[PDB]
């Protein structure tokens, strides 16, 4: 099962999981301060990420820092 | 399952899902700002992925980034 | 599913999907313009995409 | 599930199914002019494809240009 | 499933698929002119495939050309 | 299933688990002295571990 | 399913099925000459195939 | 099933076995005494494994140690 | 499913299946002469293959050259 | 199903099973002289191994020798 | 299923098969003389192999 | 299914196989003289297999020969 590590590079950064489904909302916005990791999988309730702020990304197609 | 990384390198970059089946059209279109990422899957409900505006893209396949 | 990574290099550029079964038809053709990237699976209903006009193209083979 | 990707190096480049079963015959002709691509699957209906003209194609095994 | 990868170097060379069970005979032949190619499957109907005429092959055990 | 190896670089580093589902909310948060560490996996009710304070943390993905 | 790729280095190679089960025997001999090329699986019918004359081979084990 | 190696580097380091499901807490705690090791695997009742005192360890991830 | 290829490097090499099951004896042995090859298969009735004579035996553990 | 071998490198080496379930205790100790060498697998009875005494330990994260 | 490779480099090396299960005993002592090679499954009835005297010995992790 | 491969370097070479189950004795011996081959499966009549005399022996894990 695909998951994403997200380290936040500042204070304020959000992770966003976005509804699987027919129907696409935010359902939760989990926030991270300053070197706070996320490590979250994709799942039945989550199709979708997105993260606002400047975080450092891996997914199993390799990195993205901000 | 498969899934794309968007990290907008631009204000107002949109990620439109177009839905699975017989029938195509848009069913989202999240927006991206400057230096905000999606991680997206392919899904039950979406089949095609489409990316407006300057975007750092990977997949499986790779990187396409403009 | 196999998927294909379409870049639009020039306007117009069209996706065309092809349909799965004994009859082979377009059933969507999808436009883009000059940098925009589709990202397309085939599925259930498309067994065969067609490129018409410039385009970078990735596959599980190479570009 | 396996592909052929066939891009037309001339005009009237025709990539044609042959039908899967007991019987085989020609179902359908794509047409490709030159640079266009088509990236087509086996499947139910097709067990082979044959390719007229001079084209660049890649499968699993890799390429050969016309 | 496995499937081989025929260009005709020359015109008239056939393929020729055998039929798959406790019978063996040819179900069909088709010609290829120069510089044509087949992509071809093994199948429920066809577990031999027969090269008559000077040929590029490649399967996955790799090239065999003349 | 996939797992996470976090080593506290510091005390009092928090390894909190989120619940699996339609909700969102920590059901644990495990703390870590400094020089300790867990190797926790998700699970049918993790399915996101977050760490706050400051750690070495490995995943499938590298360090 | 497996495959061998033969081809004939002379005329009358003799590419020969031989029967899965209890007995052993031929039932099938497919005839080569000079350059042509047989690709043929093991299947249901044949677990052992015997090639006389000169011939070009490859399998998964090599050529 | 995925495993972990543990070898203690000094006396008195804990191996703590955390319960699977919806409730967390230690359900087994196995000392350890300089250069012992133990092999624990992730199981039906354990789901988080936490080490205390000084070991060297191995995960399908790598090592880390100290 | 597992096989070997045996190629003859003198005349009368003989490959022997010896039978599956409690008891073991010759089922079948296949006659070679110097340059003839045999690829067989491991099967419901094959579980051992016995060469007696001058040959090149490949599996795929590698080669052994008489 | 994995397994972890252990030579023993001094007298009186103990490799001790533990019991997989909610319970854990050791259901057996095998005793190793040096020299004697244990490959012992992870089963429906055994979800952690212990080793005391000095030993070379080999699993599929690689070698801890003492 | 997984197997090792035990060749005795004395007289009298013991491969010592213990039994799968909550008892742990051993069942078969197979006695190998110098130079004589045991390629031996873990099976249904056989969970751990101890071997006794000086034997080169392979596993999948190496020798 | 596993199979190892015996080559016999002097006369009398004995290739045994032991039976699976509870109990283990020999089922069949099979003589090989110099130069013979025997490649032999693990099946559900034989779970382990014993070599006498000077071989070479190849399995899944390496080569052993003298
Ligand atoms: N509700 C959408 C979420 C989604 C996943 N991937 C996407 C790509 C674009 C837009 C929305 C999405 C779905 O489950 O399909
Ligand atoms: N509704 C289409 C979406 C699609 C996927 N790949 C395509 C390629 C071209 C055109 C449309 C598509 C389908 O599910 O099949
Ligand atoms: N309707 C055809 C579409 C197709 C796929 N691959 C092809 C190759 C050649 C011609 C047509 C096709 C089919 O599903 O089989
Ligand atoms: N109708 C044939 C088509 C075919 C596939 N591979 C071939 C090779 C040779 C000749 C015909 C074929 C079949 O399904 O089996
Ligand atoms: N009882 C928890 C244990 C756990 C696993 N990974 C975790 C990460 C953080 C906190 C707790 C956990 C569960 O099975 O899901
Ligand atoms: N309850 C959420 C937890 C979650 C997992 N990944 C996420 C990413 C973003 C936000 C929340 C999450 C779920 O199971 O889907
Ligand atoms: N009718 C034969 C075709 C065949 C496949 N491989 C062969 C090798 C030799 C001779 C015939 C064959 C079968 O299905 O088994
Ligand atoms: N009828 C035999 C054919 C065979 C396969 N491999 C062999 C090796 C040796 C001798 C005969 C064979 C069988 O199905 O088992
Ligand atoms: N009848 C035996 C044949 C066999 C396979 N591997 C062996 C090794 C040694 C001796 C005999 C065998 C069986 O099926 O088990
Ligand atoms: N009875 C425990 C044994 C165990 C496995 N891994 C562990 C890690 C720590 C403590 C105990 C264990 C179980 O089956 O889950
Ligand atoms: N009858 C034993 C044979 C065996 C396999 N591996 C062993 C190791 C040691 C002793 C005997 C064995 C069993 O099937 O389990
Ligand atoms: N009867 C024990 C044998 C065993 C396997 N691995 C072990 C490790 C240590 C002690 C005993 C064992 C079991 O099946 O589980």
């Amino acid at each position: 099962s695909d998951f994403v590590v997200i380290k936040a590079l500042e204070d304020g950064v959000n992770v966003i999981g976005l509804t699987r489904g027919a129907d696409t909302r935010f359902h939760h916005s989990e926030k991270l301060d300053k070197g706070e990791v996320l490590i979250a999988q994709f799942t039945e309730h989550t199709s979708a990420i997105k993260v606002r702020g400047k975080a450092y990304i891996q997914t199993m197609h390799g990195v993205i820092e901000s």
